[PDB]
């Protein structure tokens, strides 16, 4: 404590981006800041910012005062929210140490898009507006951790906006008015003015608050919307009689909850959905997993544990199917399919159906994923997002330097060594049970995807910097033979190579929680190994963004495979 | 019908001009509701199909005109409530019918059409706790 306080001053202005590492407790904790500091580093360097997504998002309103208050529960705050609308007026201390505190104990609970309000009285807030040196200055530490949404006022002073609108880098603006009193119509030309105050100032969003003293001013709104549309629109009115104009708004709906101090009457999660699907946003649609052998899929418990949390009229069922006729005359067709999510003797049989396949499906050879689109059926495979995203969730980086490892020829044996091109591994190493199934794999893959076939011992000693293996053999069998040498001098070239993570394989079997080639990469040359009911989890979460257009939560849906 | 005092006889407005001529010059006293349903469900709220069948109820002298939709979306129902806005020469109901147009009967002043549990139901009319509860969840209560 005495080294570090007597450089405070001089680290925290020779830098033009802070970010903030703390003790972490739980794996979950560790996760979500090495996943909160990849967005953060590609935003401040500047290669994909987060493009104000195109669905129906929505915005958690953190009304606290100190989150470390309600910091269980914030992973159940932040749930179907797309981002997070800190106000930072309302934080019991409003200095430079606290916010980046509360911004601290947010990146460690929810990897999520931060919007720094720093809102003032004449808005609404408990900032005040003569002090507006505090202000600027408030805005400037939202461009120096790196959050993604600063909030610029339009009734604020001309210094500040081209001055967090010059130096903003690539923290994107949302220029906002609200009209706390009630006495503009949204035909009044003064939100005209403050839509061109939006795009003279280049804000990427505007937000446009109004107050609704009749349900006609919800309609009122809607017609400003359509005449309104270069810069994205925020645009929702306030009161108990504004409901309609959250409810049909389409980018960043404020919503709240129930162990937050929700004052301006915002809806929760369950009550934007509830209230969506009775004025007909949504349909009650059924989706089915398909597949001959589906008496313990796990897939339907997974998909009803995100249509619980989020309250979308959904239903997750079974199909027994051996031909891909019976899906299209008994679920496909009707008029209340939502999607399918297809397994192991039906993947290669519902490619027929989609028109319009994905990059991965056609590499792979196998789709998993059939949802309807305009004029036919989108289908993907995220068998390669499961397998990728079990690595990213236990520290392997998105594209880092290594080189990889499928053990096997079996179902999933495609997605695996696609997984591992796009992952960034500079070489895959193919190592098989038996060499007949082995050289199709080369035959049917890229020459950009080098799939080195290892065929004798001598040969693990030049596979070289393995450290993102994938296990997909069988696990009836103990591992011997040709294949048992083959892998244990590959494992045993590990951690001393050190490309910024520990080693990882990754069981791809479900049922055998500690599969033998688990203990051997484990017990014996210290590897990180992750089960197969972590693969599980990230094929459906994906396939729940496909499906349902919403981001799934995480420990509900992996709270539903465990059991 | 007329003969029994019912107090909204309903033509169709796509019906002959010999029985439009005929009910509206014997109807008395019993007014008429002009009705025209899109069952197919292409045509949207701008059309001039519908600026046609609601001047055939101006023409008429329809006391009512009755225009029902078929949403595919929920702009459809928000298009409706632009056509209402340009027709107010004779009292108009307007709704959406289809799961995706329930917006445009909770948001109906004039006749919204309403179901009960203890009768067969089709066209999927909400009940009278959930129109009020749906109007209540958008702001109008």
């Amino acid at each position: 404590q005495e080294v570090w306080l007597r450089r405070e001053k001089w680290y925290h202005e020779c830098s033009n981006y802070h970010f903030y590492s703390s003790h972490c407790s739980t794996e979950d904790e560790f996760n979500h800041l090495r996943r909160s500091f990849v967005n953060y580093i590609k935003l401040i360097t500047g290669a994909e910012r987060p493009v104000v997504p195109a669905g129906r998002s929505a915005a958690v309103v953190l009304t606290s005062p100190d989150l470390n208050e309600v910091v269980g529960d914030l992973e159940s705050i932040t749930i179907g929210a797309d981002a997070v609308e800190l106000r930072v007026d309302l934080f019991k201390d409003t200095s430079a140490e606290f916010v980046a505190a509360q911004i601290a104990v947010i990146r460690k609970h929810a990897d999520l898009p931060i919007i720094y309000t720093v809102r003032t009285v004449s808005q609404g807030g408990k900032f005040p507006d003569e002090n507006v040196d505090e202000l600027k200055s408030l805005l400037l530490l939202g461009i120096r951790l790196g959050v993604a949404y600063v909030d610029l006022q339009l009734t604020a002073p001309n210094e500040l906006i081209e001055e967090i609108s010059s130096k903003k880098g690539f923290t994107r603006v949302i220029g906002t008015y609200q009209d706390i009193n009630g006495e503009l119509k949204w035909n009044n030309v003064e939100w005209k003015n403050k839509y061109n105050q939006g795009v003279s100032m280049n804000a990427d969003i505007v937000r446009l608050v109004g107050k609704a003293n009749s349900i006609q001013d919800n309609l009122d709104l809607e017609n400003f919307k359509k005449q309104n549309t270069l810069k994205p629109l925020i645009a929702f009115n306030l009161g108990s009689q504004g409901k309609l104009s959250q409810v049909l708004n389409g980018t960043f709906t404020p919503i709240s909850h129930k162990l937050l101090p929700n004052d301006e009457e915002f809806l929760t999660i369950g009550e934007l959905n509830q209230t969506y699907f009775d004025i007909g946003g949504f349909t009650a649609k059924k989706f089915w997993v398909i597949g001959s052998p589906i008496e313990h899929s796990r897939s339907p418990n997974l998909h009803n544990a995100g249509y619980k949390a989020l309250n979308l009229p959904y239903q997750f069922g079974r199909f027994e199917a051996t031909d891909v006729d019976v899906v299209y005359d008994n679920l496909i067709n009707k008029p209340d399919f939502g999607g399918l999510a297809i397994t192991m003797p039906l993947k290669l049989d519902i490619m027929k159906f989609a028109t319009k396949l994905s990059d991965a499906a056609e590499t792979i050879g196998a789709v998993n994923t059939l949802i309807p689109i305009e004029g036919g059926y989108f289908g993907d495979n995220t068998d390669w997002v499961g397998i990728s995203n079990s690595f990213i969730r236990a520290g392997v980086p998105p594209k880092s330097s290594s080189n990889g490892l499928v053990v096997g020829a079996g179902g999933t044996s495609r997605a695996a060594i696609y997984a591992l091109h796009q992952m960034g591994c500079a070489k895959i190493y193919l190592v098989n049970r038996t060499a007949a199934k082995l050289e199709e794999l080369v035959k049917s893959f890229p020459k950009d995807y080098n799939l080195e076939i290892v065929e004798t011992e001598q040969q693990a000693d030049k596979a070289s910097k393995v450290s993102l293996a994938v296990s997909c053999i069988p696990a009836d069998k103990p591992l011997d033979g040709e294949v048992l040498k083959k892998i244990e001098r590959i494992l045993s070239n590990g951690s001393e190579q050190s490309a910024g993570f520990k080693p990882t394989l990754l069981e791809a079997s479900y049922k055998p929680r500690v599969t033998p080639i688990m203990k051997l990469t484990e017990e014996q040359y210290k590897w990180k190994v992750i089960p197969g009911v972590e693969m599980l989890v990230n094929q459906g979460d994906r396939q729940f963004k496909l499906h349902t257009g919403f981001t799934a939560p995480y420990e509900i849906i992996h709270r539903a495979v465990v059991e």
